[PDB]
């Protein structure tokens, strides 16, 4: 029993950290093989190109962890900066870069100065930007999941926004949302709540012995959505139903009856109630996130 | 900017689990230098469990009865022994991914990760807090026994913390790494039950303070309290009272906000009075209670 915010083991993921420091500005890098993975805003209306054409190898100081290694080499992707160095990490997991889309949850292994310091869940938001946790120096901190033995990284830590809130990219430095790495006027968009996770956490909720906001009811997919559309909701698609499916068989409530129950929610509130120690519909649990916790899943 | 429910990095501890099997039973170790640390119940039936003589039961052991698996390497067991109920099994090879370590017993209010694990391979690291009651309210499932609680500050990695069951509420409840069980619980299948909760007020008011920090003060107020007055209107919410040691330990935060602690004070007892009126602090609609102020002050500050 228990339901908590649950990261991946950060391991296989500390063992890539270095630091990069280029000029005055130090932030950290993704150590995979022979390549650092780093924003670019390091070598920082910035012309890029123009920026890295004016640095050399050793202008880049890489440091894993008491251990200076020497750049060899150096070339920009999108918004990533690619650092070739002599040595290939001994600690490389294996991995794959991948990109995720909005609704999905990934662990952050915030990092300062190449030393990792702490790791946290989060889900990329339908808005595009990340509910994180940054201070000044975690740039280059990365997003990751873990299937079987492979890390999937899905996420570099570029700058935050006024609102507090993240903003970076995928592993080949293609920013998630319409955000550019340049201090310029950027907002996030009006953010929206994850209805397919709400579900799945209310899954959850009735596996951990939480049925109080069960009823009777159901409801179609176009009268759920009317109402998801109104209280700043995703459309709830055949496909989150589709992937609702073996929570739904587990508990024994279908999608759509489970839909009412969030309906009745939306509209009434919780009534002095809370569900997993929640006050508020959660929205950062996967289908899958409720499927791995409630059955232990290992990596 | 940004607060969230943070876990220390898992990797010095993943480096350390392993897979204890002793007969029918499988659950996890903790391997440090050449000794496994396991629950003493590996050595129980479910029948056993009523009232196990673990002297008896441990006494007809022999060291190749407990199968240890560290990854795909079988460990060779060379020496037993029991201390409180932890079983210490001693192995013959070092772990050679063993970091630097302390086994420290905290209090409760105190937080502290998780590395949940099922057959000595980690699944899940999550946060949380020693509560009042002396259990956790962990995410665990049969086969987590053993899975380990920890702090890293700095290099060393302060273990405070091995699952041993999990009490008919769904909480769980453990020992410190010597093996001596946080709060009135005993390792057997009878009648044990939580005694009532309690919110650890000293946190609540770190998480204020984080709030404040982080640029939320509506809920700050013209008012201040007397420790006393404080603890009489808090008692009543069945939080816990905050003393003079809180009081102390808050100042770092006070001192940063500009904040006094018992002006601090004040806007609980009104949060608690009012609640939030449909706002959110720090994305929570609830107060908060499982970040201490040492918590506060490594994740605001750095
Ligand atoms: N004004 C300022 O501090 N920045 C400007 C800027 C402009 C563009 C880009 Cl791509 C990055 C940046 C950096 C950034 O956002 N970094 C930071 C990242 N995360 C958390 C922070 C908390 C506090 C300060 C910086 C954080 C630095
Ligand atoms: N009923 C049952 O299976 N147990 C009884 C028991 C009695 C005393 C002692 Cl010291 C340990 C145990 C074990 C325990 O609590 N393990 C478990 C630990 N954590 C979460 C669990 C979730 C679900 C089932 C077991 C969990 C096993
Ligand atoms: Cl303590």
């Amino acid at each position: 029993s228990g339901f908590r915010k649950m990261a991946f083991p950060s391991g296989k993921v500390e063992g890539c950290m270095v630091q990069v420091t280029c000029g005055t500005t130090t932030l950290n890098g993704l150590w995979l093989d022979d390549v650092v993975y780093c924003p670019r805003h390091v070598i920082c209306n910035p012309n890029y190109e123009d920026l890295l054409i004016r640095k050399s190898n050793h202008n880049f100081l890489v440091q894993a962890g008491n251990v200076q290694l020497r750049v060899i080499g150096h070339s920009m992707q999108n918004c990533v900066l690619k650092l070739k160095v002599d040595t290939a990490n001994p600690k490389t997991p294996k991995y794959k870069f991948v990109r995720i889309q909005p609704g999905q949850t990934f662990s952050v292994l915030a990092c300062y100065n190449g030393s990792p310091s702490g790791v946290y869940q989060c889900a990329m938001r339908p808005n595009f930007t990340i509910k994180g946790s940054f201070l000044n120096g975690s740039c280059g901190s990365v997003g990751f999941n873990i299937d079987y033995d492979c890390v999937s990284f899905c996420y570099m830590h570029h700058m935050e926004l006024p609102t507090g809130v993240h903003a970076g990219t995928d592993l080949e430095g293609n920013f998630y949302g319409p955000f550019v790495d340049r201090q310029t006027a950027q907002a996030a968009g009006t953010d929206t709540t994850i209805t397919v996770n709400v579900l799945a956490w209310l899954y959850a909720a009735v596996i951990n012995g939480d049925r109080w906001f069960l009823n009777r009811f159901t409801t179609t997919l176009n009268d759920f959505n009317l109402v998801a559309m109104k209280y700043n909701y995703e459309p709830l698609t055949q496909d989150h139903v589709d992937i609702l499916g073996p929570l739904s068989a587990q508990t024994g409530i279908a999608v759509l009856d489970m839909c009412a129950s969030l309906k009745e929610l939306l509209q009434n509130g919780m009534n002095g109630r809370t569900i997993l120690g929640s006050a508020l519909l959660e929205d950062e649990f996967t289908p899958f996130d409720v499927v791995r916790q409630c059955s232990g899943v290992t990596f």
